[PDB]
C-alpha cells in the first residue's frame, strides 16, 4: 500500500544524488504507477517539464536490435549471415589477446553474434580489455561528428578479444549492428527507425536529434563517468555536477547516427516501445513483428557460468542474455525483485526499463546520471514489484 | 661374437624376402663390418655389382636438412624464419580437421617447423588423414616429372592438418625445405647439394639421376607398397615381385629434385655421409658444419607421448626427433639395440642408417623392397650393435 516508488525517487533527489526523475508502470497497456520528482536542473531549478527528453544511451540497443528482427522477418538477412557478406571490410578479422598475441579469427562475424555481443568486439571504456586503447586511440565513441560508416571503416582494422562466437563481452558490436542493417538494405538506420517502430508506435519525440522545440525540454546530464577516457580504477565519485560531453553526444547533427547510443527519448515513448514487446504489436493492433519471431527474440539464448553476467565487472545476478537484451532466469540468483522472464535493459545515464510478462506489465525510470553508485533502476523495478500484489 | 650381420642377410636372401642386400659398418671411420648377400635381380640373378645403386628414398631426407643447417649457419635464414618470407604462396594457410571444419592457421610456418615435420604438412599416403585424399588429387607424389617449383604451388594451396607447432607428423615438408632452399638462394638444390655435401665428401654416386654407367648398376626394385595410391588399410604382402613406379622416380630427369625423396646413391657414398656427420668434418678435416650447429641439429627437440614417435601408427620405440631425423632418447623405452644418441633415418625401400656416437660407429643397410613388413634395418642395427662394444 506504501508509494515505495516515490519513497525511492525522492530519497535519492533529496539526498542530492540525482537531479530530476520521472517513472511510469504499465500493466495491460495502462498506466498503474507514475510519477516524478526532482528538478529539469539544479543550477535554475526548474521543473521536469512536460515530455522532457532523456539521452538513453544504451536502451538505444533494444531498438535497434528489434529493428534487425523486423529486418530478418523481412528477409533482409538472417541470423546466420556474416557480416562480410554485407561490409568486407570486415572480411578477415583479427584476434589479440592479453599477451600480445595476435591470430587471425577462427570464424566469421555473424548477424546473431552482433546481437549477443559474442562477436569480439569490445568498447572504449573497457577497463583491463587488451583492445580498448586502440579504441580510445581511434576515438570511436569519442568522436561523435563522425559518420557511422566511417567510424565502422576505423574500427574494422582493429582486432578483435576473442573469436566470433566463443564468449561473450558487451561491446560496440550494436553500433557495427546498425552499420549492417544500412550496408543490407541501401536505407540509413535513422530513416528505418522512424518508419518500421517510431511513427507505427507514435513515438514522436525519439531520434538521434533534438525535435525543434526540444531544447527546452532536454534534461541536464550529470556525473563523473566518461565513456571514452582512460577507463577509472576506481567508480567515479558520485556527485550532481553537470557531465561533459564533448562531442560524443551532439543534438542537432542531422547525420549523427549510432547503434549503441545517441538515441534521445520521452518516458512516454520509451513505454510504447516497452509495451509492444509484451506482444509484438502496436496498441491497435498492427503487427510489427511475429509472434514467432519475437519469442525467438526474446528466448534465453546466451548462458554464464558462475560469476555470471557482468560488465566492466557489475553484475547482473540471474540475468542470461537475448537477442535484445538481458533477461532473467533464475529469480533463486537474482538480486532484486523480478520475475521469471522479465527483460530489458538500460542506460549509462541510468535510465532503465523492464517488461514482466507474467504480469503482463512494463516499466521505465528515466534520470540523467552518468556512473551512478546507486542502482537506481533496479530499486525501481524492486519497488513497482513490491507493490503489486 | 659371431658374425649376426652376415646371418641377418643370407636369411633375408635365403627366405626369398630381399632380393639383395650390402652393408657397412665404420668405426673411427674405418671399415669394421661389410658384406653383400644376394643378387642384382632375381629375374636374372645377375650378381651385385660394385658400387650398386639404390634408390635411397626418404634417407634423402637428411641431407637436405643437413644442407638447410649449412645455410642456416652461412646466414641465409633461421630456424625462426617464415617460409612465406621467402616463397608469399605460402602465407595464408588453413587448417583443417577431421569433422570436415576449416579455419586459418593461427601461426607462420618456419624454418624449424619444416625440419621437424611439425608445420602441419602431410603426405599422399598418410592413412586415415583429412588431407591426403587431396594430395592425392594433386598428384604430389605421384607426378615426378612435374618441377619441384610447380608442384610446390599446388601444395600451397591445400590445408594444413594442425596449426604450425602444434603437433608432429611425417609428411611432405622436407620438399617444403627443399624448394624455400631455392627460394632463399636463387639456386637450385641439387647443385647446392653438389657443391656443399656431395663433392667435398667425394659421394661421386649420389644424384636425383643416373650417373653416365648408372644403369647398369642400378638395384631392382620390389614389393607392392604404393606411396601415391590410396593407403591400404593393411599392409601389403611380403612379396619378391619387381615394384611398378610410374613417373614418379625417374632415372634422367635433369630438372628432377626432391627434398623427401628421390636421391639414387651408393652404400659407398652414404657411409661417407654418416660417417662426416659424426664430427661435420671431412676425412680430411675440411668443416661442413661447426660443432656448435651440429650440436644444435641433433639435440633431441621433438618429445612424444605415451603412444610414442609413430608413422602410419608404426611406432619409433624410445626415438625422439631431431633436425634430421630420429634420435634414440630412452634406451630402456627401445624396441631394439641402440644407444643413448643413436641417430639416423630410413628409406621407403628398406634402406637404413644409423649413427652411434657412444661408440664412434657408422652403420647403413642398402636393398629395394617397397613396403617390407620386415625391419631389415633395425635388424641390422641390433646385430651390428650386439658385435661390438
Amino acid at each position: 500500500m506504501p508509494d515505495l516508488l516515490t519513497n525511492v525517487a525522492e530519497n535519492y533527489v533529496n539526498q542530492d544524488l540525482f537531479a530530476g526523475i520521472e517513472w511510469r508502470i504499465d500493466q495491460d497497456g495502462k498506466p498503474i504507477f507514475q510519477g516524478c520528482a526532482g528538478v529539469k536542473d539544479i543550477e535554475t531549478r526548474t521543473f521536469i517539464p512536460k515530455n522532457a527528453i532523456y539521452r538513453i544511451y544504451s536502451m538505444t540497443k533494444p531498438i535497434v536490435s528489434f529493428l534487425a528482427m523486423m529486418l530478418i522477418e523481412r528477409g533482409v538477412f538472417r541470423l546466420s549471415s556474416p557480416i562480410q557478406n554485407f561490409d568486407p571490410r570486415f572480411k578477415s578479422m583479427k584476434v589479440i589477446d592479453q599477451h600480445a598475441h595476435i591470430e587471425p579469427a577462427t570464424a566469421l562475424i555473424t548477424i546473431e553474434h552482433l546481437l549477443t555481443h559474442q562477436a569480439g568486439f569490445s568498447y572504449d571504456w573497457s577497463l583491463g580489455c587488451p583492445i580498448s586503447a586502440h579504441y580510445r586511440d581511434a576515438q570511436l565513441i569519442e568522436d561523435g561528428g563522425r559518420d557511422l560508416t566511417d567510424m565502422m571503416g576505423v574500427l574494422a582494422e582493429l582486432p578483435l578479444v576473442f573469436h566470433p562466437g566463443t564468449q561473450w563481452k558487451y561491446s560496440i558490436s550494436t553500433d557495427v549492428l546498425a552499420h549492417i542493417i544500412e550496408c543490407a538494405t541501401g536505407e540509413r538506420v535513422d530513416d528505418l527507425l522512424q518508419r518500421l517502430i517510431f511513427d507505427p508506435l507514435d513515438m514522436q519525440d525519439t531520434g538521434f536529434s533534438l525535435p525543434l522545440d526540444g531544447a527546452s525540454r532536454l534534461m541536464e546530464v550529470y556525473g563523473m563517468r566518461s565513456l571514452h577516457g582512460l577507463p577509472a580504477l576506481k567508480p567515479a565519485p558520485h556527485v550532481l555536477v553537470p557531465a561533459d560531453l564533448g562531442s560524443s553526444h551532439p543534438t542537432d547533427d542531422p547525420d549523427f547516427r549510432r547503434g549503441g547510443h545517441g538515441l534521445y527519448s520521452t518516458l512516454d515513448d520509451y513505454m510504447a516501445f516497452a509495451n509492444m514487446l509484451l506482444s509484438g504489436q502496436t496498441p491497435e493492433g498492427e503487427t510489427l513483428l511475429s509472434p514467432a519471431v519475437l519469442k525467438l527474440a526474446l528466448a534465453p539464448r546466451v548462458h554464464f557460468g558462475a560469476r555470471g553476467m557482468r560488465i566492466n565487472d557489475e553484475p547482473f545476478a540471474g540475468y542470461s542474455w537475448n537477442l535484445l537484451g538481458r533477461v532473467m532466469t533464475d529469480v533463486g540468483a537474482a538480486a532484486y525483485a523480478t520475475h521469471l522472464g522479465e527483460f530489458g535493459w538500460s542506460g549509462a545515464a541510468a535510465t532503465y526499463f523492464w517488461v514482466d510478462p507474467t504480469k503482463n506489465m512494463t516499466g521505465c525510470v528515466m534520470t540523467q546520471f552518468l556512473g551512478s553508485q546507486h542502482p537506481i533502476g533496479s530499486d525501481m523495478q524492486a519497488a513497482a514489484m513490491s507493490m503489486l500484489g
